[PDB]
Parts: structure tokens; C-alpha cells; sequence
């Protein structure tokens, strides 16, 4: 195809056409798409940001290319290196709130790994691990377990929605809600295509499977792994895996992800905290419990509007364009039988062990007046608890997508700082965030997800994507939260394409020593700068900081 | 000081002398040492390998330099870069069985970070972490906790001996025996001096602590960390921490290590397995128990000779120069009230939870005929269980050093492959290893340490370091084990200076893609190749592979 | 001389010694100084910052070198380039409050141009200009005019103290108080030694004086200038002069500065403004008057404590360690017969024109209740008006040095933002600055100097240089003021060595385009980076930003 809306830097129309004809020859006209529609969560867009905070076509692919297999990715990298054409690899492209599948550099080729590199490569029972390609969503892996009846031996660990890619999410250091919720830490053994196009496998994945007649003559990509590849992540020498998470250091083609054995017992629960201020003592109560494993999974502390927005848009609770008052938030909480903060958790394993932990939890939470305790059965059919009850056992749902519809043409942008696990720090972060949302004309919507010694604070900014003024207030809000949080010693763990530079600039101890070190690494492994330039604020030397940073 | 036995590559005597005078002016004559004695575990040698498998002076420093602080390390790096002088950083230098403090390249300056960079920088109760410099041995950190009474709030995680550096051990991906036994995974926030001499801090350590009057004007090295630095390891962007473990990518000056809260209950235990063949069923029993967390810590399966060697040298059990027969191992086991394999573990937490897990463990292990169960009280005063009862609660001991004295001038060399957690794989690795020890004229001595989905098989080769013929059989044994194990699909997780190249060559999937990628990274960050060239087989471009590899 | 406390980067002791011997052979032992005392304003120190906000030896020369002439500077530049030794040129080195004579990079050679390159090269009556070398202080040029009776034809333009170098001050874009107060704009024709060591002359100074018998054979440095050299600054082509002010682009050896003809009438005056709040209306009154030239010179609006501090230390007005209250400032104002703000100006020219402008000024200022008007005769012997009456006619005094002694071991640090000439903007800047001084435990001391469309706000931070806690509060105050002011859209016009990087980082529109452009220029003209690296935040490529910025 002939003429794209945006060409990547320094490339001529003729070169773009020579390039696209070269790729069409490799992958088939059916797998290549030239951009000369926001779509849905259902069938994600792969050209731009469906939840566009900047203009809709601000972050835009010149073309979307779907490799059929690893050999196609090596060839496409060969061609991107020959023509100096930047690639933007995606797995599923549902990074909603983080830019969807849009490239950081406009004119890049969006590399859709997901459409054809789809396979559940292995489900190993005794080692309790799975091996997956980029296109395996959580829903897909769930169906795979069900079809082979593996559900009674191994459980999954899923984020709030089930359509994300198991690999994509793990390489972004995404989070789920069972004891295996730290997705990046459950990995072991990854396959990567380097920027130079060579194949690399990490850890014990570098220890080759001994030759045998049955595997002779296989392409590298298609060779099995040695026995400890997906069991012990470290291998020998430098542990380079982390270089591939949240980076532009390579294209991840395969990954092993450890899976939890059916625990032989499960019980989810909801603890309702009546006051807005009860966040402080709840978190102080969580702290010791999380550290000594009374709290096994990743429990979450949801703000009343996150549950309300799952249940119905803002127009169903008030016909007010401005942010709900404190008094209106108490009314909504009362109407839903929830508190101002709602703590969701789960117990795993034998009844005798659950019983004792549940008594410990109940007892500690009782120091907060008005606390109420519920199991799924005790709540209404449409309750969030009934949805999260599936979530904390590794079953994928899509119910939580509905809070994005809080406003008319609801688009989401996530502000994701980390807080200490202490009531004091949590209140401070909340107060700082709440204040700026108010100044911006937006309701505060958020969840705290409880890690062992930290909490990920997912502030959910929802705005109408067809309101120019509010889009501008959101950009102002985001950039100010970034700065206020940094001035309070909190950094974000993950962000959207437009804020990558400003968030990396916040990690500037000792005159930006961390970004300089990362640049050095990137320019050595990618001398033509073709793999996702700018991802995480890391720019290869051919991209002037002046021209490209935001 | 004037004339060293061995100069580093390409450096003249005149330049060595200029360099040393330059360093003496920086650190003081008392902190520099020119080598113009194997010592002890008590006062480790810092010039060569005390457990020398090669000739005693084969791996030798030209000089030993002790920086007083981080400014001194930056200045030494600056001088090493000016003169192209290789540095071999050590923390404590007790890497016995792995080369002690010896440099991979002879003529290097051994950088003793531990002598003056000694401080326990912070013990944070609420965040349950500690922050340490290279000189903090486990014993040191234990005494710090005792002195401030922290013992009742926070426990340590220690390897078999207490003299190791908490940081040194973790950057080697060392292993301890409590639930926080995976030392490298308990870290969060490191400070590194790069090869260019710049200071870097990883993760959230890159998000600076907000200015305040009290900390103004501090040198970078001396600035505090922001709140989440030692609570959430990831930070933002590429997670580069693993680039600094088992590597020559930089000189670690500080690290935070997460510490376990007193569990509120503890009970250690020993399960004796009568037959040599009971390893298979034991491991199959361990498998599910480890995966479902009935086994909380890192339990170990010790071979009867490892416990015997702790209790007395070989001469005290037989006056035979050849390896003990099977029948003699049964007699020794009987004499000590141990099995042929001895399973050591521990239970943590409230009595009601310990009770239930202990009944589950006992029950599962009962399927093996002749199994006996003991608590420390049930065994003799000198028992290994009583020593490990301290070990599995994070209390440092030195009792286990005695197995090194199995033979007259006993030296240790560790062969450390990983095995699946399956009886079949374990028996096979053991059989392979046992056969070669026998061909070599050595007793098989080893432990299996149980990770979640893998076991670390520490084969403890002990040899007389004044026996030339046996030293040679030891090198033959090691090199053959390496190849045999790789041919059965097992790689080693850590090794000694003399086998680093042969073990990295084993991790050659896709034509050594892993090592090539590592070399690219090393040459970019260390253009003069001054930081520990050859560490893990990774050689900077100025070190010919032909000249330097073993 | 053998061993300096601090060596410049990458240079050995041997090279330092070769270098120094080379310079001693060029300039004489009497003109070189090796540093192996804060001194006074009387005999300034040339080794470090006498008003040290950082540690006293934080910014320190390795040696001080005094060239006898321009040939010596070219030879020193040649040697600095051969050895890669950084030079820190000073003229007089009285940059008190801005770092004194201290180099930005410690270990630099401080190039004392003033000691021997001292000459008033020319005073031209018809062209009303003077030509000076670095060593000509204002006092010196005043005495030259007096000695030749030029006082009745030409006046000087002096800053608050008379000891500064006429050239040094102008290349820093310093400010004086007569109609020729914009010192950098009164220059025309400069001589510079470039970093490559070549001699350049700017503007019409590049159009050579036509040969004549009398000037044949002169060294370039010693040749006269052509007729328009000091009359028309521009010359032909690119006007590169500004590249040499506040820069490290070269070493200024000569400059011409335009001088005002005796105006044929002069009258200074003081307008006292009773209330703290009267700043707003005063500035709005100033605005139109400045723009239409009723206000001829650079009038100043001094804060009551600046005049009080000239008259006596803080101990003489209160024995309070904390900052004076509002009520105490009113008492002090009353005691001195001053307002809370005191406007100092002057009228120039014939009586009939002065009369009319004075009636216009008086009238406009009468809209502020309680305003009082004074001529020098009307005030006491020790009054500031009597001192500034000399200052606004270009006569040098040293009376104003006394406010530095406000506190026991008083040191000064200047915070120098620019403000619009509007009451609203002035009040806002003052409020911002006042609040932070208070949080820091310091009295607010400052002056506003009135440019045509801008005001220079000289906030005079005075602190005890032997108080560690206060030195730290001072650094906290400065760094916070910088950020607060930038967030309100004000940047500083000049600063101290320790804040140069943070102030240049503030001038980051379009991703720091201004600094990148400056770095490109610096690295082209100074490939060895020897001329004052880091001056104004501008670092040559051999100085890592990570290592060197503050
Ligand atoms: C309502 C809602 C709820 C959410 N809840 C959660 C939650 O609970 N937990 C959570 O973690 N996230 C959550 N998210 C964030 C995001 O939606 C999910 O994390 C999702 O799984 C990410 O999209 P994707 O995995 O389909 O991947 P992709 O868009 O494919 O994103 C992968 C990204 O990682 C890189 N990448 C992906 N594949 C590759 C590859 N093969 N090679 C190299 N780089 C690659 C690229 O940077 C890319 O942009 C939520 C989002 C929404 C809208
Ligand atoms: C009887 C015996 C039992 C043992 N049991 C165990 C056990 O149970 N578990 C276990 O893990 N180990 C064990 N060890 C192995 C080893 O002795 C210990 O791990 C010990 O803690 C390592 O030495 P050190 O920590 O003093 O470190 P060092 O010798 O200081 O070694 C650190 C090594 O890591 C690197 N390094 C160290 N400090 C730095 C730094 N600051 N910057 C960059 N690189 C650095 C270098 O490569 C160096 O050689 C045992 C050894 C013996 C002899
Ligand atoms: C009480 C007090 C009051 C002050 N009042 C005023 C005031 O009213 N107005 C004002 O402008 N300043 C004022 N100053 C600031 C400063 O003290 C004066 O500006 C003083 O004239 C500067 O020092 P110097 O001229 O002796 O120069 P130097 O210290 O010699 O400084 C010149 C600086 O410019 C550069 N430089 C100097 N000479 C050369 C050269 N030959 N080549 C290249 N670069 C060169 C260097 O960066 C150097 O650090 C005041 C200071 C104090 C302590």
C-alpha cells in the first residue's frame, strides 16, 4: 500500500513503499496494514490511542504488520535495520489508559505479535508453569486449562480484565490478585528477538536441550527448552531478564510464567470501611498482616466511586457536571451497602488454615468502628465481590471495564504512583491526588493494590474524549500529579506514552545517572535505533531529545 | 610499594609504581597492599585462592586496595581507567570453594570494599528492610539487631556460615534457609559505582529524596534514599538490577535487603531417610509440599557424609584413603542416628498453623519405611539439627566449616548444578555425580537445597590442597561433571574462578547468543575493560579469548 | 611548587609539576601560586569562595597564576591545552555573593588577570569612552580621571562597591546606577584570547588600524585600534560579543566602555514609602516614569533592612536570633527616618529640565500617603542617600559593604530574579521570597533595581559562614527560591557557582534547546574544554553531567 498519513522520521515515500512491498512479500497482504477508529476493548485498535488524551492521531502507526512466526519478526527487524524504520511491538494492544497499541514515535510500524503468534506452547503440571506466545490472552489461557481439565490442578493469576496478553502484561510488570500476583516475578525463561535480529533465550533457556533424533534440524525458535528453563530463572552469569521489561531492548517472542497449584481451598471476602478517613487505620492494619502472610494474595482497597462506576455511569447517580461531594459519596456508599473504602481479599488452602487466618483478619479489622464483613453469597448478584471472587481465583471477567464509562465518552488515563504500606503515607498520597483532581473538575476514582512492602496506587482519571477543554485539564492534572508526587518522594511504576519522558525525568538522582546508563545500553544493542525509540523515555542517539521528548 | 610478583596485562613497572603512589595518596599507606599465605576463614586472605585447586599463586593480586568510602572507589576507578588497570572488587572475600578473594585476572588490584565500608546503614522496622555496605557480614548484622533489641521484631536469613557479607552473598545470588532464603530476590535499591566511575542507584533509589535543609550539600553517596527505595525494587523503565549480579557490570557499594518479621512461632525439624534410594520418593514427596507452602523455608536434603564431616574428619571414621563404601556409609549413619539422606526444615507462625502443616508433612513422609522424626531437643548436643535450628531462624554459626576438614589439608571446590524437584531427576543427577567422584577417588559429599520449582545441588568436593595428584583429579572431575551435566540438560548456577569459562560455554543455545549479548553490554559500559574482566566468562574486548579463557 | 590539595580532573601529580614548572619559567615564581584564608574585600582571596555557602574548600584552585601580559595568557592557554588543564579566569575576583574568585571545577588554575594586566589603556574625550584591562577597578579608573582632571568632562558608572573590575563586572552583565547603568550595553570593542589561544577583537576592533611607521612591528595585543572600534559595537557580520558575557567562550583581555559626559547638572534624592504594601503603588508609579525618561538612571527601591544593615549589624537593633517582626521593621524605619521601602534616584542636566522632571516625579509619588522627599543635605551625615549621591554620579564608595556584616560571620549569597515593572508582579515576587526566607530563619533583605522594562530583584541572603545548620538552610532556601520563581515565570539573571546548573536547568524551554545550542558552540571552540568548564552550567563534552552538575 502506497501512501500513509504519517511517515517515520527521515524516510522517503519511495523507501516506505519499497519496505512495505518487502514485508508484504514476507507475511502476505492479509497481515500488513497501511494507514492512509477507536474501536473497542472487544477488537482493539492497533493504529492509535483509543483513550486519547492528546489528539486522536497524535500517536499513530504508518502501518500495522502481523508476523506469522519468529522468522518473520527476524526478517522484519532485518528490513527495519536496512531502512532505519522504527518498530512498535505490541502483544494484544489493549494497554488502555497507557496508550493502547499506539507507537511512541508516529510513523512507526506497529508489530502485531498477537494475531498469528498465539499459541499456548506448554502447560507443565509437575513444574506448575506454562509457556506462552504474545497472542495468548488470559481468557485464552483459561479456556486452554478448561478444555484439558487443568483447572483442578493449576490456577491462573489475572489482572482486572481478561483480554490482556499474559506475556505483554508480565513484561510491563503488571499485577494480579492471587498469591502469584507479581506477574514479572512469576516468569522464568524468555525468548527475545534482539534489535540486531538474533534470537536470545534467557536464564536456563540458554542451556540448550541435549540433541535427540526427534528435535534435529529444528529452527532455533522451534527448539524445545532444557529441563530447568522455566523452573529457575537465573541461569548463570548476569541476570539480564529485567532489561527486557518496560524497555525497548528487544522483542519478546515467548515466556514461561509460573502457575499456582489449586490450593485445595478458597474463600474471597469484602471488608467495608465506613469513613473516608478509615483508609489510614485500615492500611496500618494491613501492614503487619501482609508481611506475615495472613494476607496471601494482592488484596485491594477500592474507593467507593470505583465500585459505583462498575455498577452504573455517573449520570445514574447524579446529574451534576462537577465532582460529587463528600455527602454524595456517603449516599452512594449507603445505596450500595459499601463503605467509603472497600477492602477485597481472599484466603487460600485448607479450611483449618483459612479459619485461623480469617479470625486474625476479622479481629484486627474490628478496631475500626462500623466495619462489616461479607462473603460473595452475602452480597447482591451484581456485586463487585462476586466479580472479584472469580478474579482472586484466576478466572477472567470483563465486568470492571464499565467504570471507564463513568463519563459520556469515557476514556481512561492511569496515574500510578507507589506508596508505603502505612496509613500516614496513604492518606498523604490520596490527599495530594484528590486535591488536584478537584482543581481539574474530575471525581477522584482509585484503587490501592497491596504489595508486600508497597502499594500500587491506581488513580483512574476518566474523561470525555470528545471534550477538548477537559482533555486539556487532564493533561494539566497528570503533569502536576507527576511533579507533586515526586516532590513527596513517590514515583510512578508505569505510564502512558505522553508521560514517559516526564516520569523518567523524575528518576533523576545523581543528575539522571539511571537514564544515561540506560541510554548507553540501548545504543550498544540497537545502533540503528529501530526498536520502540522513546519507550520509557529511553531514546537511541538518532532521536534528538529536543525534537522528541514530551 | 615497588615490585609486585605479577603485573596486570600490558602495564609497566613504572606505571604500576605511579598508580600505587597515586592510590596511597588517596587512601593512606595503611589501606593499600603490594604483593611482592592461605590464612583462615577467621581472617581471610585477599591475595589468592585459599582453597586452591590450581597452583596457589595461579590467581593472584598485584595489590590489595581498601577504599575508605565511595569517593575513594570513584577515584580508584578513575585511576584504573587512566592506566587501564583491572580491579577485582570483593566485599568480604570469603568466597571459599569459589575462589576466595582471588581475581580472575592475575595482577589485578583486589578492591577490599569491606574493611572500611562496613556500616549497617539502616534497619527500618515498619518497612522490614535493612540497608548495608559490603563490610556488613551476617554476624555483624546479627549483633546490630541484638544490640538494639530488634531480634523480637526482625529476623535475618543466613547461609551455612555467618562470616559472609550480606551484600556480597546476595549479588552472587546466594541462598539461605528461612522463607527469605532467595537472597537476590529479597533486595530492593542498590548503589553502584559504574566503570566510568559514576554513581548509580537502582529502582526507586533513582527517585531522589525531596530536598530538605538537613540533607543539603551531601555528597551523592551520602544522601538518603526516597521512601519507596527499599520497598519496591522495580522503579520505572528497564529493571537493570540483575545486570549487577554475577557480573562485572559495576561495583556495588550499598544494597537494601528485605527482612522477615519475627514470625510469632518457630520449630525446626529433621526427617531421617534410611536408604540411599529414598532420595527419589523424598523428592517426589517434597514437590507438592514445597509448591503449596507446607514447606515454608528452603529445606535441605543432606547426604550422610556432609553431617558426618561436620562431626569429625574422615580419619575419625575410617583409615582408608579410598572412598567409603556403601556399607561404611550405612554404619556411619547408624552410629550418628541419621539416615543415608537427612531432610532439614522448619515451621513458622502460630502453633495452630504449625500443627496443621507439621501433620501434613509427617504424614506425607510416613510413606517411606523407617522414617524417623526429631526436634532439636531429641538429638545430641553436637547435632547438626541443633546448628541448623539456629540457621533456619537467621542466627549465624560457624559449625559447618568443619566438613572442609574432611581430608588432611582440606580445601573445598563447589560443583553446583540445578535439578528439577523430582525423584527421577534427582537420582539421575546424583548417580552421574557419584560415579565421577568415584572414578576420581573422592567421597561423594553433597546437599540438595529446595527452591520452589528447582533444587540447588551443592556437591562439596573436598581435596587435600598439598596433594598434586589429587588437585589434578579434582580439576578432571569438575570439568567432566560440567560436561556430563550439560549433556543431561543441567547447568550450574554459580562457580569458581577456574571453571567460569567452561560453565558459560555450556549456556550456548543458538550459537552462544547469551554470551555475545552480554559482551556487547560489557564493552559499552566498560570501554577500558577495568572491572573484573572474565567474571562469569564475560571478557571485555581487550582480553583475547585465546589468551585468557580456561 | 610540588603538591596541591586538589588536582584538576585526570591530571597526574607529575604532569601538574611539569605544568607548574613550565608556567613559572614563563611568568616568574612571584606570579604563580600553588595551594598545598577568606581574606577580605580589601585583599580578596583567589583560591576559594570567601562567602562560602558550601564547605570552604569545596570550590578550590590547585594554583593561582598571574600573567604579566597577553603573550603570557596565550602561552598559558597553550600549556593548558597541551595538558588538558582547566583555567578559571578572574579580573579582580571580588564576585562576593557569587563565589568570589573560586573556580567551578576544583583543581583549576585561577588565572589572576588583574594583578599585572592593570592598565587604563585610553580615555578618549571626544568619543567619550575608556579602554581598560581586567585589573582596572572602578576606584582605579576614578583616580585616573581625577589625576588628569577628566572629572569635569566624563563620569563613570559604578555598582554599589568601588573595588570591582570595570571589565569583569561588564562581562557579567553587572548594573550600575547612572543613565549608563547597563554596563554590558555600554561596551564597544573587546579583545579576547580564544581557547585555541588565538587573539580576537570584536566589532570594529576587527577592522585594523591602517599601518603607519609608529605602530609597525607591534605584537597584535599591543597594536592600537581603528577609529570606530570603541564607538560602534556591531562591526560587520555576526555580532558575537554576547558570546563572551556570562560564558566560558574565551578570556577577555581588553574592553572599551562608553562613558557619560558630565551632564551639566545633577541632583540625587530619596523618596520614603511608609508601608510594606506601598511597593505595589510605587512600582506602578515607576513604570510610566521609567519608560518616558522622567527617571533617567537606574533608580533603586531598597527594603528598610538593606539601609539598616548598612548603618549597623543586627545585634545593634535587636538581640533576637529569629527574623525581625513586621512591627520591629516599622520601629527601625521610624528610628532611621526611612520608609519600609526607600526609593533612590537622581536627576541629570540643566536646572530647567531637572525642575520639570522633579515636579513630575514628586507629583506622581504624592498619590501614596505619607510619602516624604529628601535631598542629601536634608539627611544625617551617615545616611545611605549621601553614599548613593556619590554612587549616582559615578563616584566609588565602600560604605554598602557593611550590610554583609548583618550577622556575626556574615557572608552573602545573592538570589537575583527579574520582575516585571508592575506592582502586582513585584508584590508577588517579594511575597514568594519573603515567605521562604522566613521558613529558613532569615531576615528578608533586598533591593529592586529598575531597568527600563524590568527590575533586577537582588535578594541579599546573609548568613553566618561558621554556622553549619544555617549554611544548610541557605542552600535549601536558594534551591527552593529558584524553583518557586521559575514556577511563577521568573528566572535569575546571574548566580553563584553552586546554583549555576539548577539555574540553567530552569531555562529549559523546548527540552533545553538553549543549553544544547550553547554546548555545541562551546565544544567547537574549546575541543579540550580548558576554559572555565561549567561556567553558567555550560559543560564541555569531557565533563560528564552525572559527575559534575550540582
Ligand atoms: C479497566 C482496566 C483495568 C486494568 N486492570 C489492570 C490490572 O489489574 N493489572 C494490570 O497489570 N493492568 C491492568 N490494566 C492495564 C492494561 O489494560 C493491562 O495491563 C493489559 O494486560 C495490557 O495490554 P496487553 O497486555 O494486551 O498488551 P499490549 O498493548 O500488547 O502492551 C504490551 C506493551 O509492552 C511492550 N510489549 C508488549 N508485547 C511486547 C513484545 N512481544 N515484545 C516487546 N515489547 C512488548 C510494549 O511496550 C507494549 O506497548 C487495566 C486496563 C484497563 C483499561
Ligand atoms: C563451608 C561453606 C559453606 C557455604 N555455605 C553457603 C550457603 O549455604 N549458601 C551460600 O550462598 N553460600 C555458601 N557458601 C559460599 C560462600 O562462602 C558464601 O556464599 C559467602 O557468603 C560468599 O563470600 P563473601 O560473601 O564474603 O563474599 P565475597 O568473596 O566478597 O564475594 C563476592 C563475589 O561477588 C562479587 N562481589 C562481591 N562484592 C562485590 C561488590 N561490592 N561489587 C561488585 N561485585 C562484588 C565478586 O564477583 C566477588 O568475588 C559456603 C562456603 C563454604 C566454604
Ligand atoms: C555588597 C556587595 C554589593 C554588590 N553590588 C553590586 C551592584 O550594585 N551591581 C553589580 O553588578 N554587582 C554588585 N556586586 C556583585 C559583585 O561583587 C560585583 O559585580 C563585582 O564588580 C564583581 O567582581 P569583580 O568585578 O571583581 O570580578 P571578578 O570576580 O573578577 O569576576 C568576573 C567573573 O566574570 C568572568 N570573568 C572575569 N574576568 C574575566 C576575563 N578577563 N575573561 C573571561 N571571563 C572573565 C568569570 O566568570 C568571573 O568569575 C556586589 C557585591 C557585594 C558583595
Amino acid at each position: 500500500e502506497f501512501r500513509p498519513l504519517t511517515l517515520p522520521p527521515k524516510l522517503s515515500l519511495s523507501d516506505f513503499n519499497e519496505f512495505i512491498q518487502d514485508i508484504i512479500r514476507i507475511v502476505g497482504s492479509e497481515n500488513v496494514e497501511v494507514i492512509s477508529v477507536d474501536g473497542s476493548y472487544m477488537k482493539p485498535t492497533h493504529t492509535h490511542d483509543p483513550h486519547h488524551v492528546m489528539d486522536q492521531d497524535y500517536f499513530l502507526a504508518s502501518a500495522i504488520v502481523a508476523p506469522r512466526n519468529v522468522a518473520d519478526v527476524q526478517s522484519i527487524v532485518g528490513l527495519a535495520n536496512k531502512f532505519s524504520f522504527p518498530l512498535w511491538p505490541i502483544s494484544i494492544g489493549r494497554n488502555s489508559g497507557y496508550g493502547g497499541a499506539a507507537p511512541r514515535v508516529s510513523g512507526s510500524v506497529v508489530l502485531d505479535m498477537g494475531k498469528n503468534m498465539n499459541r499456548v506452547l506448554e502447560v507443565n503440571v509437575e513444574g506448575a508453569y506454562c509457556v506462552v506466545e504474545p497472542g495468548v490472552t488470559y481468557h485464552d489461557l483459561h479456556n486452554y486449562l478448561e478444555a484439558n481439565n487443568l483447572r483442578d490442578k493449576l490456577w491462573l493469576d489475572v489482572p482486572d480484565l481478561g483480554g490482556g496478553s499474559v506475556l505483554g502484561n508480565a513484561v510491563e510488570r503488571g499485577v494480579g490478585y492471587t498469591p502469584y500476583g507479581d506477574h514479572w516475578m512469576m516468569h522464568s525463561g524468555m525468548e527475545v528477538v534482539l534489535a540486531n535480529g538474533e534470537l536470545l533465550r534467557t536464564g536456563m533457556g540458554a542451556l540448550p536441550d541435549p540433541k535427540r533424533p526427534e528435535t534435529m534440524g529444528l529452527k532455533p525458535e522451534d527448539q524445545p527448552w532444557s529441563k530447568i528453563a522455566h523452573l529457575f530463572p537465573y541461569g548463570f552469569g548476569p541476570y539480564i531478564d529485567g532489561l527486557f521489561s518496560q524497555s525497548n531492548m528487544g522483542i519478546v517472542t515467548k515466556i514461561g510464567i509460573w502457575l499456582m497449584p489449586n490450593p485445595g481451598g478458597y474463600q474471597s471476602y469484602l471488608i467495608t470501611l465506613p469513613k473516608d478517613g478509615d483508609l489510614k487505620q485500615a492500611v496500618d492494619i494491613i501492614r503487619p498482616l501482609r508481611l506475615g502472610m495472613a494476607l496471601q494474595n494482592v488484596p485491594t482497597i477500592r474507593h467507593i466511586l470505583l465500585d459505583a462506576a462498575v455498577l452504573g455511569d455517573k449520570r445514574s447517580y447524579s446529574s451534576r457536571t462537577e465532582p460529587l461531594s463528600d455527602e454524595e459519596l456517603d449516599k452512594i456508599a449507603k445505596q450500595l451497602n459499601l463503605g467509603r473504602w472497600n477492602f477485597y481479599g481472599a484466603l487460600y488452602g485448607p479450611e483449618p488454615i483459612r479459619r485461623v487466618l480469617w479470625e486474625t483478619i476479622k479481629d484486627a479489622f474490628s478496631a475500626i468502628p462500623g466495619v462489616k464483613f461479607y462473603f460473595p453469597e452475602d452480597t447482591p448478584e451484581n456485586s463487585v465481590l462476586r466479580v472479584r471472587d472469580k478474579t482472586m481465583q484466576g478466572i477472567p471477567t470483563y465486568d470492571e471495564l464499565k467504570w471507564i464509562d463513568w463519563l459520556p465518552n469515557g476514556a481512561a488515563l492511569f496515574f500510578s504512583p507507589i506508596a508505603k504500606v502505612s496509613g500516614e503515607d496513604a492518606m498523604m498520597q490520596y490527599a495530594v491526588t484528590k486535591k488536584r483532581c478537584q482543581e481539574a473538575g474530575l471525581d477522584f476514582i482509585g484503587t490501592f493494590t497491596v504489595g508486600m512492602r508497597e502499594m500500587h496506587h491506581i488513580v483512574c482519571i476518566v474523561f470525555n474524549k470528545k471534550d477538548l477543554i477537559q482533555k486539556r485539564k487532564v493533561q494539566w492534572l497528570m503533569r502536576t500529579l507527576i511533579d507533586d508526587c515526586a516532590a513527596n518522594g513517590w514515583g510512578e511504576y508505569r505510564t502512558h506514552l505522553a508521560f514517559m519522558d516526564q516520569i523518567m525525568e523524575t528518576y533523576n538522582w545523581n543528575n539522571s545517572s539511571f537514564l544515561r546508563f540506560n541510554e548507553v545500553l540501548k545504543n550498544a544493542v540497537d545502533p540503528n535505533g529501530i526498536i520502540a525509540p522513546g519507550k520509557s523515555g529511553v531514546w537511541p542517539s538518532q532521536y534528538s531529545h529536543v525534537t522528541w521528548k514530551l
